[PDB]
Parts: structure tokens; sequence; C-alpha cells
């Protein structure tokens, strides 16, 4: 078997090898990379997103989410505050501020000691879930809204045809911003894309020990298991990597830089923070290996975790016996 130790792999296509997006993921595959549940891609030197990022500062954060932490450094969850809307520039300037920019540090160690240390006596401002794309039309490669749908996968692979579509969300970041501890809706990949700015560090726990994660957060959130049979699909729970290894929680970690591809695999639990301002750039995707782990995904149906239009017909075709107490927690 490829790859048993389930280690973060890092692939350098070619131009040539960057021209068929599946192909591409179906030879990671075939090296193992996704038992890891996280993969980096280096684009080919001859690539590139689009020309400049120069006139991005027009783009509206419609609702800034300013993270709120509770709990101890090492286990905490996060509320997300809605804050009035700010542009790209007006939320970049904020980022760099005296009260929000990215301490004095000595390397990406020593940050990611600061970062878990102090994180949650902060309240950094997120723009997340941006719906758009900054890849240029004239991008032929990797262009993020230029993949085939989700819809088309399952369409290809089970005969079914569904509504639904698949665009990609924008994400700007500031120094502390925090993606909680998920796998992505139905245990989709997902492929992330860091437009511009300062670095993400990922953590992910193997797809196949991703059960032993779960049992330690029923551990360290009991109310919140209580409340939901599926509560880490409410993406609040952080749990930090010194935690993680006192509770044996096989894991891996990654800093992603800027022109970077991360690609998380079904099943893939995974969480990380921001350096700094940048942007990012993700969605979903699907391929024939995914239609197993979506008929096995796990639903929150305590209803917190909102579904999307378009995740409701994968529920309907892959989990026909959830999908009227799961319809019911949207409704
Ligand atoms: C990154 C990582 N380091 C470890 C060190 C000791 C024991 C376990 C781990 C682990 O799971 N991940
Ligand atoms: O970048 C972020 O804040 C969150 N991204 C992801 O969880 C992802 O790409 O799957
Ligand atoms: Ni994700
Ligand atoms: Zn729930």
């Amino acid at each position: 078997a490829q790859n048993p130790n389930c280690n973060i792999m890092i692939f350098h296509p070619t131009k040539e090898e960057f021209n068929d997006f599946d192909k591409y993921i179906a030879y990671m595959e075939s090296q193992g990379a996704h038992r890891a549940g996280l993969a980096k891609i280096i684009p080919p030197k001859e690539w590139k997103a689009r020309e400049t990022y120069d006139n991005i500062s027009e783009i509206l954060i419609a609702t800034p989410l300013q993270q709120v932490a509770s709990g101890r450094a090492g286990v905490f969850t996060q509320y997300h505050k809605k804050k009035k809307a700010m542009t790209v520039g007006e939320y970049r300037h904020l980022a760099n501020s005296k009260k929000y920019q990215t301490p004095p540090h000595q390397n990406f160690e020593d940050l990611e000691r600061k970062y878990w240390k102090n994180r949650i006596y902060n309240s950094p401002i997120y723009g997340a879930d941006i719906s758009g794309s900054l890849f240029d039309e004239n991008t032929k490669q990797w262009n993020l809204g230029h993949l085939g749908t989700i819809q088309d996968l399952l369409e290809k692979e089970c005969g079914v045809v569904i509504e639904g579509v698949n665009t990609p969300y924008l994400y700007f970041g500031m120094w502390k911003t925090t993606f909680a501890w998920h796998t992505e809706d139905m245990d989709l990949y997902s492929i992330n894309y860091l437009h511009l700015g300062e670095p993400k560090t990922w953590y992910v726990v193997p797809p196949e020990h991703g059960q032993r994660l779960e049992r330690l957060a029923r551990e360290l959130f009991p109310g919140s298991s209580r409340g939901c049979g599926a509560f880490l699909r409410h993406k609040v729970a952080l749990i930090s990597p010194t935690v993680l290894k006192e509770n044996g929680i096989p894991f891996n970690r990654i800093t992603q830089e800027a022109g970077e591809f991360m690609v998380t695999f079904p099943y893939g639990y995974h969480a990380g923070f921001n350096h700094g301002f940048n942007c990012a750039e993700a969605i979903n995707f699907a391929t024939p290996r995914w239609i197993d782990y979506g008929k096995m995904a796990s639903q929150c149906s305590c209803g917190e975790a909102r579904v999307t239009f378009s995740m409701d017909a994968f529920v309907r075709i892959l989990q026909p016996e959830r999908y009227d107490l799961w319809k019911r927690g949207q409704d």
C-alpha cells in the first residue's frame, strides 16, 4: 500500500501534467496521497491564476465574521459575530492595524506556538464564504471556477440527473483567523488555492482515523455531543496539536503559501489558521471514489448546520433513508 504512514504529500506537476485535472487527482491517489487527508500541489512555474492582484480592493465582504472564542487555549469553540460590511481594501487595512496584525516571530513554528498560546484572547475578523472567483477566465488549467461539477459527476457515475450548482468561495483572512475541525459537506473533496498574502497552516487527520477524532471531540465537548450526533458539522470546535498528541490522535500539519494548492480528501478532518492578511479560493469537488464516502457521510439533523440547496439532492439520492429526518433540520 502506498503512503502507509499517511504523510502529507507534495506534488510538482509539469505544465503538461497540469492539463487534465481529474487525471492528476487520480495520479496523486495512485501514490497514496489521499491517505493523509490532505495534499499540497505546487503549480508549474509557467502557470498563473491571474495577471495581478492590484485591483481587488473593491470586492465587498458583505458580512465579515468576528471569531469569538470560549474555552481553554487548546480546547475551545468559536462563534461568529456578524459585523458591518467592508471592502477588501478596508479589510486589508484592518488586518494590518496594530490591533490585528501578525506579531514579530522567528519562523512558522514560532508563530504556531504563539497562535495556540494566545488565540483565545483575541477575536480576529474573517471574510469567509464569499461567492466568487479570482481566476482569470483565460486561465485554462486548475481554474477553480471551471471544474467539472459534483452534479455531473454523480450523473456520470450513477446515471441520475439532479438539480444544483457548484461554485467557488473566496476567503479573506487575517492573523489568527481560524477554521474549525471539519470534513466537507457530504465528505466531498475540497481544493483550496492561496491567491495572495500570508500563509495558512493546516492540520489534518487521516480519513482512516477520522472516527478517533470524533470520539475525542465527543469527550472534549460533551454538551455539544449530546445536542447533535454530528456536531463537528457545526464547524466551531478547535483542538490543539498538543491535545491531539496527548490523546494519541494521528494527525499531520503543513503550511500553505501563496501560489499553492491544497486538496482535502473525502472524510479528511482538517483545521487551521491564517498567518496574516491573505486571500484564498476554494470549492468542493468529487471523483468516482467519493461516491461511497457520500453514501456514508454523517449529517447534522439538530439543525444548526444548515444544508445548502445543492446538498439537498446529494442526501436525497445517496442517503434516502436519512433524507426525511435531515430535511426537517433544514426546515
Ligand atoms: C505531526 C505529529 N507529530 C507527532 C509526534 C508524536 C506523536 C504523534 C504525532 C502526530 O500524530 N503528528
Ligand atoms: O481556508 C479556510 O478558511 C477553510 N478552507 C477549507 O476548509 C477548505 O478549503 O476545505
Ligand atoms: Ni474544508
Ligand atoms: Zn447539529
